[PDB]
């Protein structure tokens, strides 16, 4: 086998993005055979330099998980990745933590294969054009860069929400991701806001082939707006030093390998 082309022959370019289509994921697994066990795949006929772990933060959003895996799986077989689907599934229903879900994502599937590679994505975010690669660059790398739900704009230069991709030594580099911040908002600037003390730019992919979809849907119950997100993104400076990887705890309930994805449950604790 040879390293695969650098970009994929199979790429068809935009694709048609709806949900209006519950779909079903014993046809997905049908319509995807080369998906391993725990949502595992790697190319067949060449050697991808990718090792991919997209990591989905996750509670109460099996519908939305669904057109995901539904649309993502092909995509990402086409984009020759050797990649693992990991659905961090927060345990309780205390406030939700985004980012300490994503952290905790790094460190499992870690433990599962050497990715060098990680994908953090929202898990109703849908790339409208497969040549927006779910891999990682030179530098940190924003995937979402013109969402539906904002007219295809970006909110504003430094906005890295949605769907993002840190090499493993940009993700350590930075200390991870924040484990401080409880509730809706903040987060992704915090994140954007390490990369930038840490010396690093955003790259990211043009706003035609950017292009994604955001599936619909009202706010949850215990991820309110985090009123205390302005000043802790104020102060990313004197707190990325000990608020991360390095400071992480949480307690791997339960692991589950379903035939399209892996599903950790774990209980990441309570606002501190
Ligand atoms: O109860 C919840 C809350 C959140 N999530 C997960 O966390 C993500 C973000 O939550 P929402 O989609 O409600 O939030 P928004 O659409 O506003 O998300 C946008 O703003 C966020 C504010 O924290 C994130 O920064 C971000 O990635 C961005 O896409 C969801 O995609 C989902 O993966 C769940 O699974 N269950
Ligand atoms: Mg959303």
């Amino acid at each position: 086998l040879t390293a695969c082309p650098e970009e994929s022959p199979l790429l068809v370019g935009p694709m048609l993005i709806e949900f209006n289509i519950p779909v079903d994921l014993k046809l997905v697994e049908q319509q995807n055979p080369k998906v391993k066990l725990g949502g595992r795949y790697t190319p067949m006929d060449c050697i991808s330099p990718h090792k991919v772990a997209i990591i989905i933060p996750f509670r109460n959003r099996q519908e939305h998980l669904k057109y995901w895996l539904y649309y993502l799986h092909p995509i990402l077989q086409r984009q020759q990745l050797d990649y693992g689907i990991y659905v961090i599934n927060q345990a309780g229903e205390s406030m939700f933590n985004r980012a300490k879900l994503l952290n905790v994502g790094f460190k499992e599937a870690l433990k599962d294969y050497d990715y060098n590679c990680f994908v953090f994505s929202d898990v109703d975010l849908i790339p409208m054009n497969d040549h927006n690669t779910y891999r990682c660059f030179s530098q940190p790398r924003h995937i979402s860069v013109a969402m539906d739900k904002f007219g295809f704009s970006l909110p504003y230069v430094q906005y890295f929400g949605g769907v993002s991709a840190l090499s493993k030594q940009q993700f350590l580099s930075i200390n991870g991701f924040p484990n401080n911040y409880w509730g809706w908002g903040g987060e992704d600037d915090d994140i954007y806001n390490r990369l930038a003390f840490r010396g690093m730019s955003v790259s990211r992919p043009n706003a035609v082939i950017g292009k994604t979809r955001h599936i619909r849907h009202s706010r949850d119950k215990k991820n309110e707006p985090n009123p205390q997100r302005f000043d802790r993104i104020a102060h990313t400076k004197e707190t990325m030093l000990s608020d991360g990887l390095n400071s992480l705890t949480y307690m791997v309930l339960e692991v589950q390998r379903y035939p399209l994805y892996t599903k950790i449950t774990v209980d990441i604790g309570t606002p501190s």
